[PDB]
C-alpha cells in the first residue's frame, strides 16, 4: 500500500506519551526490516529485525551518531513471521523508546539521544508491505 522505504514526519520531535503504530505484512522470505527514529542525519533509535543472521532471527537496536553506530542492543525474541501481519507499537516513554509487537511486549531502549523534539522523522524500510503509519498522544 504505502512506498517502502517511507518518512513520517514527526512534528516537533518525539515526546513522552507518543505512540507510533505500524501495522503492515512481512514479505515472503524476508531478510530484514528496520525503524529508523532520525535526528537529522542521526539515528536516535534504529530497530532491526535481521530474518538471517547465520540463520538466527534477531532483533538489533542501535544509535548512530556523526555516521557511527555504537553499541548494538540485542535480545533474542522474534514475534515477525515471513507472511504475516504484524502491528508495531512505540510508545515514547520519559526514559526510554518501549516496543511492542502485536499486543506483547517486546523491548525498551534507553534514551541515548536527548533532544527528543528534534527527533523529527521516523524512517520504515526492508521486507515488508507497509499498510499505515500513525502517531497519537496517549
Ligand atoms: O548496529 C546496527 C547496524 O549494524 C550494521 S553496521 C554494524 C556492523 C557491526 C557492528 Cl558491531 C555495528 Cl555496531 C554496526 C548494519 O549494516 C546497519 N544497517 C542496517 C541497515 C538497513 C537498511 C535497510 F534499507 C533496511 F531495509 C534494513 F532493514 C536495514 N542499514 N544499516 C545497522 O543495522
Amino acid at each position: 500500500m504505502l512506498i517502502v522505504p517511507y518518512n513520517l514526519p514527526l512534528p516537533g520531535g518525539v515526546v513522552p506519551r507518543m505512540l507510533i503504530t505500524i501495522l503492515g505484512t512481512v514479505k515472503p522470505n524476508a531478510n530484514r526490516i528496520a525503524l529508523d527514529f532520525q535526528r537529522g542525519n542521526d539515528v536516535a533509535f534504529h530497530f532491526n529485525p535481521r530474518f538471517n543472521e547465520n540463520n538466527r532471527r534477531v532483533i538489533v537496536c542501535n544509535t548512530k551518531l556523526d555516521n557511527n553506530w555504537g553499541r548494538e542492543e540485542r535480545q533474542s525474541v522474534f514475534p515477525f513471521e515471513s507472511g504475516k501481519p504484524f502491528k508495531i507499537q512505540v510508545l515514547v516513554e520519559p526514559d526510554h523508546f518501549k516496543v511492542a509487537v502485536n499486543d506483547a511486549h517486546l523491548l525498551q531502549y534507553n534514551h541515548r539521544v536527548k533532544k527528543l523534539n528534534e527527533i523529527s522523522k521516523l524512517g520504515i524500510s526492508g521486507d515488508i508491505d507497509l499498510t499505515s503509519a500513525s502517531y497519537t498522544m496517549i
